[PDB]
């Protein structure tokens, strides 16, 4: 009965707010839009503010049963290519990436309007933080389980990817914490395969790990692979490891969805194992630096729910990433409080209200060569995954594993002592191989 | 995005085994949600009824909706506010 | 869901004959008229005609439910004042 002004709008109109200063309990948002020629600037990113928010294509006559101006999102700021969109603390539900992650990151990516949209940053402020769990178990409390200090732990993928059987499979193992690696690892596609079943790995690598743990005489672990088609298979096989005695379990957090990814940390938190998240499936979101959704929004998301290892790329491996990008990335999961740099990708400051930090694992195709490299990049806090590099050594995966051990030490004692290590990890790499055999053999195959 | 005048351009893309969705272009009528619901129903049936007789969609799809109108006010009052 | 072409239409148009030859049936009424400066002699008298008979002031859906020429009655002779209208049996 009563009539309102209905018909098509221009968005800038309701949606775009250039003197509205945010409150401390808004998610900010940080969008590299690209529009249609002859699209404006502040009119594409209205378009983004108002579907990820309460708008539509039209005026409808339920806008009026509402205060509209509660929950409307806005863009406040604009910085040429950038614009900075500012969205209420009641339009989420707590404790959920699942709902930030269809609303601010869901149907606008395909709009007519923006041919191209990147979500570079986000603040998500304390109020909203403050509901979720965080890490299960965080650095500290992993490194006094492991009893490791005042170094960057080891690992490695166990190769070939696939087609190794149960019981070939736990000798690579055996080899490699044998070697020397504080921890090895399952491959993202390497789940329960009719060559290797899961009952049948997961049995006999914990026999190889617990037979390796003896003998060496430290701790040892094997990111045993939980991921599976459902999220019951998924805690069936998680119980599993826990039953075996393992310290770890790995899960591909993005290719299983975030949703089985925090049933599962749930599930692994009650059953007293650290939980690595391996980011496969992350390059088809981030790839290309004009659309998608970068890296360092997918690694909050991560700490906010919770997990304990994740992948940030070595810059230096077979893997793309910039050096500037991942170091704020690698800030991102381990301090506490992380002022913005715009030198680093940075929009927001991020205060992270107590949530226990996460280890930044560097992964790719790192030989010893790279260990000067990796080192300055992360520091102590961090695991260097030496897959292919270990197994390649041209005598075996325990002797490359020696190798790889000789480099860390080696280089992290010289930091240690005060040597720059950017300038002389050659100078260091070549020390070390005067007297270990091993690395000499590594050090020139892959140099 | 879709409203009544995307009614001819839809049926002929997905014929009958589909959903038409009129998220905004319901609630977007200038009268309300029942009135916009109408509208975007009759839409579908007059194209429908059409394209079960040989009329050529694709061609004759502003004649249907015209002639739906003719009775219609829901979808009158439509197409007279978008396009 | 029947057009029909609704609005006032002249009397003139539809209840003036003056083609049309009476029956030996039909009621033949010599009407006196003095119409308004400004209407027609030949168009009151298809109102006088049209308002005894189906007609009314404005085109109706119903008039395509029945043989309106069977029924309604017509001016078919106009001696200046006098008006002659027939009304049929019916
Ligand atoms: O091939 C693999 O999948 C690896 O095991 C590398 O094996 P190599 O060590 O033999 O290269 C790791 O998962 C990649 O580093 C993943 O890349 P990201 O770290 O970007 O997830
Ligand atoms: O969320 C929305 O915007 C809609 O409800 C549209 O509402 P309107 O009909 O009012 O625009 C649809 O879900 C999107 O179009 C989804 O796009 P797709 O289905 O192509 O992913
Ligand atoms: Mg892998």
């Amino acid at each position: 009965r009563a009539q309102y002004e209905a018909g098509v709008r221009p968005y800038r109109e309701t949606y775009y707010d250039p003197d509205y200063e945010p409150k401390d309990t808004d998610l900010l948002c940080a969008f590299r839009i690209t529009p249609k020629p002859g699209v404006p600037m502040e009119e594409a990113a209205a378009a983004v503010a108002a579907e990820s928010s309460t708008g539509t294509w039209t005026e409808v006559w339920s806008n009026l049963l509402t205060d509209l101006e509660r929950y409307k999102a806005r863009c406040y700021r604009i910085e040429g290519d950038v614009a900075y969109i500012a969205y209420p603390l009641d339009l989420f539900e707590e404790g959920s990436i699942v709902n930030i992650m269809s609303s601010i990151v869901g149907n606008v990516f395909g709009f007519k309007a923006v041919q191209a949209l990147r979500l570079e940053d986000m603040r998500i402020p304390v109020a909203y933080l403050k509901t979720f769990p965080g890490p299960p178990t965080g650095i500290q409390v992993e490194r006094d389980r492991l009893n490791k200090y005042g170094r960057p732990l080891l690992g490695g993928t166990i190769k070939p990817k696939l087609g190794l059987s149960a019981k070939e499979y736990a000798r690579v193992v055996y080899e490699c914490l044998r070697g020397g690696l504080d921890t090895t690892k399952d491959d993202e596609n390497l789940n329960s395969q009719p060559f290797n079943r899961w009952r049948d790995r997961f049995l006999y690598v914990m026999e190889a790990v617990r037979k390796a743990e003896a003998e060496t005489g430290e701790r040892k672990g094997h990111w045993l692979n939980v991921t599976a088609g459902s999220t019951e298979e998924m805690l069936k096989r998680a119980e599993f490891a826990a039953e075996l005695g393992s310290r770890y379990i790995m899960v591909d957090f993005l290719t299983a969805g975030f949703a089985a990814f925090a049933s599962v940390r749930r599930r692994a938190e009650e059953l007293g194992l650290m939980l690595h998240c391996h980011r496969a499936m992350h390059a088809v979101f981030d790839r290309q630096p004009n659309h998608g959704i970068h890296f360092r929004v997918l690694a909050k998301w991560l700490r906010m729910v919770g997990g304990d290892h994740v992948h940030t790329g070595t810059v230096v491996g077979k893997l793309e990433g910039d050096r500037a990008e991942t170091l704020g990335i690698a800030d991102l999961l381990r301090e506490d409080y992380v002022p913005a740099d715009p030198g680093r990708g940075l929009f927001f400051d991020q205060d992270w209200a107590g949530l226990k930090p996460v280890f930044p694992v560097a992964s790719g195709g790192i030989h010893v060569w790279h260990v000067p490299d990796l080192v300055s990049i992360f520091g102590d806090d961090a695991f260097f995954l030496f897959g292919g590099g270990t197994h390649g050594h041209p005598r075996g995966s325990r002797a490359g594993a020696t190798a790889n051990r000789v480099a860390v030490e080696a280089v992290v004692q010289a930091r240690n002592e005060g040597r720059d290590i950017l300038a002389e990890g050659r100078e260091i790499l070549e020390e070390a191989a005067r007297w270990c055999p091993e690395l000499r053999e590594a050090m020139e195959l892959w140099g």
